[PDB]
């Protein structure tokens, strides 16, 4: 009977560093390392799952955690890691968007193509968990990525955003279109070369994604992979996220300057106050150039502006 446990980063590091001669090659999808011990085999996965197989399975597990539960589970491929295992080391294009939830500013979509020989370099930039990175880190990392790897960007300015919106196009359709047109730009820019894979986050069903591109004159579908939390599948995705955020910050700086008032991020109370200040200082129509009007924030700001 095998035993399983859930190990945090500290437990995984200890487990690996503990025994001598841990193996890392030819392992199942998701597996980090495997240890060949007498009467027991240890296998650790990205998810933190650690499998103990063998006669001394229960004895070995107890050496690390109390409450080692028994399982029929075997040291096999993890479904959550099947794509990453195959796509991880391929030269791929990755895309991501930003600004969809920001009342002020546009929606920015970026695509990045990381060729096999550039994977390590990009990864060395600490692109992992780009979400945690602050704006100052984005300004230092982004430019380094943009000069090392080819990329494409499509910016949906507010005036055009509002125009598509008042005609009935939902944000979802906006994102799909922006992704498709950005991938088109990058695919053409890197030709004759061709990406081994093209990864897009599953911000919506694949079927719905392409359905939205029905009228597109050019649709990139060949070798397109729609995966959840894709930035964990290939570095090109994390690269695209960082680039998108950098461009967004840039657009906001320029937008704040055109409007003449610092535009905060998000759609919280401060945003409503800011918009009220804009309405009073530059007029209501100024929002058409810098905000996503259909947002609830617009009505809230209008009230604040008229109250005094």
């Amino acid at each position: 009977s095998n035993y399983v446990i859930q190990a945090d980063q500290q437990l995984l590091d200890a487990l690996r560093a503990h025994y001598e001669g841990a193996l890392s090659d030819r392992l199942p999808a998701g597996a980090l390392f495997a240890v060949k011990r007498p009467d027991v085999v240890i296998t650790a996965y990205r998810s933190g799952k650690v499998l103990f197989q063998g006669k001394a399975a229960e004895q070995e597990a107890a050496k690390w955690i109390s409450g080692a539960s028994a399982s029929n589970e075997t040291a096999d491929h993890q479904p959550s890691a099947l794509a990453a295992h195959q796509l991880g080391s391929l030269s791929a294009i990755g895309s991501d968007e930003v600004g969809t939830g920001d009342y002020f500013g546009p929606i920015v979509v970026a695509a990045a193509y990381v060729d096999r020989p550039h994977i390590a370099k990009i990864a060395a930039l600490g692109v992992k968990d780009s979400k945690q990175l602050n704006d100052e880190a984005i300004k230092r990392i982004a430019p380094a990525i943009m000069e090392t790897v080819p990329h494409a960007v499509t910016v949906l300015d507010n005036p055009q955003y509002n125009r598509w919106q008042r005609s009935g196009m939902p944000q979802t359709k906006m994102k799909a279109l922006l992704h498709n047109r950005t991938l088109v730009k990058l695919v053409d820019a890197i030709a004759p070369a061709e990406p081994e894979a093209i990864i897009i986050d599953e911000f919506l069903k694949r079927d719905s994604y392409f359905r939205y591109l029905s009228d597109e004159d050019r649709i990139i579908r060949e070798r397109v992979h729609c995966l959840p939390k894709a930035e964990s599948v290939h570095v090109s995705v994390a690269a695209a996220s960082i680039i998108a955020r950098y461009v967004f910050l840039e657009e906001m700086e320029q937008l704040s300057r055109a409007v003449g008032l610092l535009l905060p991020k998000g759609a919280g109370a401060i945003v409503d106050e800011a918009a009220a200040r804009i309405i009073r200082a530059r007029g209501e129509e100024m929002l058409e150039t810098c905000a996503k009007l259909h947002f609830a924030n617009t009505k809230k700001a209008l009230a604040i502006a008229k109250r005094r």
